[PDB]
C-alpha cells in the first residue's frame, strides 16, 4: 500500500518468467482471488474493462491444450492455476456494451450523447478502430495486458511465481474454449495467457536494455 | 516485496486516474527513475521490449500537444511528468531489431536458428501478425501496455498519483514529436501516454463489474 523505492525495485526484480512449477504447492483460494482482485481493479480506456478471466483447472482441458500451447506445454502439467483472458470483440462506441458501460457510470440521456460523442471521436478518429474487426478488437486487447501485468505483479507481491503466455496457436485456442461453452465467440476472443504457481527452480537474472536506450528526455 | 492480501488489495484499490494535479508539487529524480525502472523491468513477449519512453519536461511542447490532446489539457499544465510511450514498427522476426533481441540473451548460430524458427512461428502462425503493419505494431503496442501498467502500480506504491492516456489525435501527436526530432516515424510510432504527479482533488470511488461476471472457474 505504500513501499520505499528499495521495496518497489524488488518487486519487480523478483518477479520473473516461471517455466518450471512445483506440482506439490497449489495456492490457495484466498491468494488466488487476491490474484484476480487485481486484474479487476485494473485502469481501463473509458472504463471499458474488456477483459473475461477463465481460470482453466480442468485437468483433461489443459492436456487437450497441450497439442497446440507449446509455449506452455511443460507448464500445463505443473502449474497451479491456469488464466485465459479474453478480450471483448466489437466493442464500438454505439454498441450494447457501451450502453452497458453508462450504466454503470449513471449517465443521462444527455451525458450519454455527450459520452457517445466521446467513444465516437476516440474510436474513429484519435484512434482509427473502426478500420477492421481485428484493429478494433487489439484496442480491447491492449487492456487486458494491462489486467495481465497487475495479476503478475500482484501475484509476485503475494510470493507467487506467475509467466504470461502468448505461445500457442489462438484459432485453436480460440476454437477448443467456445466448444466447451466457455465463452460466446461472437462476443469475446482470446487475448492472452498466464499460469501462476509456486517456482522449482532459482529466480533468473534480469536481461533488459539499459535506462539510457530506452529512456529519452526532453527537457 | 513481500505484502498480504489486504495490502496487495488496496496497492491496487488506491491507484486511480488523476484529471488533477497539483503544480507546486514535482515527482523526485529518485522517485521518478524508480518509476521508469518499473517499465524498464516490465515482461515482454520474447523478450522484445518493444518499447520506448518519451519523459515530455519541455513546457512549450506540452503547450503544442493541447490542441489535440482533450484526453489531458488540464493536466498537462500542471502535472509533474509526462511520459509517452513508443512501440516498435515492424518487428518481424527476421529484421535488424530482433538480432539485437537474440544478441542481448547471447545465443549461438545454433540457438539463434531455434530462436528464429519459434518467433516466425509465434508472428506467422499462432498469433497472425504479419497480415499488415497494424497488426504487427499493434502487437509490440500491446507489450508497451505491460510497461505503462506496471509504471502506474509502482507510482501508486510510491505515493505518486497518475493518469494513463488515449486521449489525442494520434496521427497529430506522431507527426508533432517526429517533426520535433524525438523519434525515427519509420522505425516507432505513439503507442499511449501517462501523466504523473500529485492530486489536487480527492480520490473517486472504484467503480468495477463485480468478480463473479469478469471471472469464470473451468472445474
Ligand atoms: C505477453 C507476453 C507473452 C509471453 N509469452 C510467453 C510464452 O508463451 N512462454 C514463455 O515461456 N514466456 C513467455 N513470455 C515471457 C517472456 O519471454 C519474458 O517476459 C521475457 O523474456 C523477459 O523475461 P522475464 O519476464 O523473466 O523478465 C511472454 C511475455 C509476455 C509479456
Ligand atoms: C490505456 C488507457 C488510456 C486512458 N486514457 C485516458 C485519457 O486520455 N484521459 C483520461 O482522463 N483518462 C484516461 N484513462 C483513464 C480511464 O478513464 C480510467 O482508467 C477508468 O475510467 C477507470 O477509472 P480509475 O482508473 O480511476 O479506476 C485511460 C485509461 C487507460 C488504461
Ligand atoms: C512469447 N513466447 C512464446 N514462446 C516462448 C516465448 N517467450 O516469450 O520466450
Amino acid at each position: 500500500t505504500q513501499l520505499t523505492r528499495e521495496q518497489v525495485l524488488e518487486l519487480f526484480h523478483q518477479r520473473s518468467s516461471t517455466r518450471y512449477y512445483d506440482p506439490t504447492k497449489k495456492i490457495s483460494d484466498e491468494d488466488f482471488e487476491c490474484i484476480l482482485e487485481c486484474g479487476r481493479l485494473s485502469p481501463s480506456s473509458v472504463g471499458s474493462e474488456p477483459w473475461k478471466f477463465l481460470v482453466i483447472q480442468n485437468k483433461t482441458l489443459r492436456e487437450k491444450m497441450k497439442p497446440f500451447s507449446w509455449g506452455m506445454i511443460n507448464q500445463l502439467d505443473n502449474c497451479s492455476h491456469l488464466v485465459v483472458i479474453l478480450a471483448k470483440k466489437n466493442a464500438r462506441y454505439d454498441s450494447p456494451f457501451f450502453v452497458d458501460v453508462m450504466a454503470r457510470k449513471g449517465l443521462n440521456a444527455e451525458q450519454q450523447q455527450a459520452a457517445l460523442t466521446k467513444y465516437k471521436a476516440l474510436q474513429e478518429e484519435d484512434m482509427k478502430l473502426l478500420e477492421n474487426d481485428r484493429t478494433l478488437f487489439d484496442w480491447c486487447s491492449k487492456q487486458t495486458y494491462i489486467a495481465l501485468a497487475n495479476m503478475l505483479t500482484g501475484a509476485s507481491a503475494l510470493g507467487i511465481d506467475s509467466c504470461p503466455i502468448e505461445g500457442f496457436h489462438y484459432d485453436k485456442m480460440n476454437e477448443c474454449l467456445a466448444e466447451e461453452g466457455l465463452f460466446d465467440p461472437q462476443e469475446y476472443a482470446v487475448s492472452v495467457a498466464a499460469t501462476f504457481g509456486y517456482r522449482s527452480r532459482d529466480i533468473a537474472k534480469k536481461s533488459r536494455k539499459g535506462l539510457d536506450e530506452v529512456v529519452k528526455w526532453v527537457g
